């Protein structure tokens, strides 16, 4: 139940201006990496900086790489903060919120425009058209003829799917545990003879439909099966289509690659989980990460 | 790093001396879930002693007092203890030596006329069960050897490093406390597992095509490998369905055809007793819906 709202468009409080905006992110995190995946599909490098945050997680939240120095992480270029704690009471000091991750800040306001994913991306995928390349500008991850198409799948996917592994690993309960896992591994079932042949999720066209799915796909195999007993089955071996579809969204697309750290997706999900694994031990994982 | 604790009775039923094969003189406490004690079942289905030693099985969901008997702890397929309405196995070793500051494991031999421990080694009972009672037993049980001398030197061999990297190092891997000692100990297990990769491609048993002891030293630990070890264990470098074909279709062979791995085979106390058992690798005690299936069938 994420906070802050508000949309980059046009005529409004956030328009899209370049170097306005600062996008604080975790490789880990999937719902940042969305954001991620789709700054670079259509090149907003020059629109939007990026600050990663250290991998591990733990009793202050997400550190900075001047409290903890991981290899990718960077230190917080706007203020001082240790930790992403600090741009939240930077905006309001009595906030009962959580502290999520992705977060787009406005440099010129000093607040958070929004950090829910699912519209950072879709606001990455309008705004800044008018002051991007030909090519990178007609990219639309979402048109309308298949937009309500797109809502449905998107919907089913991030319940059982995108959602569906968080409920299985963060389960207190056997009876919770079994009651996400299930309809999980049901809707991997369903999402599999989609994709058989198919190359896209929807319409023959790369949108953010795919964008969505892959970033919890990419951590299904090496995170999600051991450490929130996603285990029923494996991408790699269960579901050959779904699996053959993430590998050449990740070896023929760049935003996928350079957009994957397999490091910090791992560390991040074993080691900021004592109550999960409370040695904190990552494992040496599936070998490889991903297939060719 | 995890050191495992060597057992205290080491005592053999043969021959003129103290635990003589005698018919119904012995009890044997397992659990289905430890693969030690699952190495004892195996063996005495193998040469038919189910008429020589009779089998309490211990509740899988051990816990705070250890392995509970089924009256406190009502698990299916689980017995209670019969000889002495025991709580707890420790209530065994207790009783024969109220100073006993060992662990409290299990299999147990124990020898009821005496009413003490006989053996608490899988490694040795699966040999006395191969020994002993071979006089009293019909010609076909009785013809099986698990080790005829001619392989007692592939067999020990074979042994000695699977037991080391593979029986113990998968332990080694999950009770590890460090990120180090949990890679000292993944690695050579994958590593003697590509190499009993090569050794079972194309045979059918460990060593000179015959069923030994090293083969169910072996299957024990590469049953229950994919269901416990890969998630819990992170002994996740590979599954043996899918990296170790070999390896995988041996074992199939062993539990389709032949019943004495099948019969002593119960995944749900397996699966059941490493999740819940173990607080400080799964806190919240939740068994995963796991591998499906629990083994493939014997066609793939």
């Amino acid at each position: 139940p994420s906070v802050f709202r508000n949309f980059v468009e046009k005529g409004g409080a956030f328009a899209p201006e370049k170097g306005r905006y600062h996008l604080y992110v975790s490789y880990a995190c999937p719902w940042a990496t969305r954001t991620l995946i789709v700054r670079k599909i259509k090149g907003l490098e020059e629109f939007i900086d990026v600050s990663v945050v250290s991998p591990r997680m733990g009793a202050h939240g997400w550190p900075f790489a001047n409290v903890d120095a991981f290899p990718g992480a960077d230190a917080d270029p706007l203020f001082g903060a240790e930790h992403v704690k600090d741009l939240y009471m930077r905006v309001n000091p009595d906030y009962e919120g959580r502290f999520t991750v992705p977060i787009l800040w406005d440099k010129k306001t000093s607040a958070i425009v929004n950090n829910e994913s699912s519209e950072i991306i879709r606001m990455f995928n309008t705004a800044f058209n008018d002051q991007l390349p030909s090519d990178k500008a007609a990219i639309d991850l979402y048109p309308e003829a298949l937009r309500g198409e797109i809502d449905g799948i998107n919907e089913w996917v991030y319940d059982t799917v995108n959602n569906g592994v968080y409920k299985s690993g963060f389960a207190t309960s056997q009876k919770a545990y079994e009651a996400a896992v299930v309809p999980l591994f049901e809707s991997l079932d369903r999402l599999e003879k989609i994709l058989t042949g198919k190359d896209y999720l929807v319409g023959d066209q790369l949108t953010e439909a795919d964008i969505r799915l892959f970033v919890t796909i990419v951590r299904f195999d090496p995170v999600y099966v051991g450490h929130f007993k996603c285990n029923i089955r494996t991408i790699r071996d269960g579901y050959p289509a779904i699996d053959l579809w993430m590998r050449k969204l990740y070896w023929n697309n760049s935003a996928f690659s350079s957009t994957c750290n397999f490091e910090h997706i791992k560390t991040h999900y074993y080691w900021s989980h004592p109550q999960i694994n409370p040695h904190r031990v990552v494992p040496v994982g599936p070998i490889p990460n991903i297939l060719p």
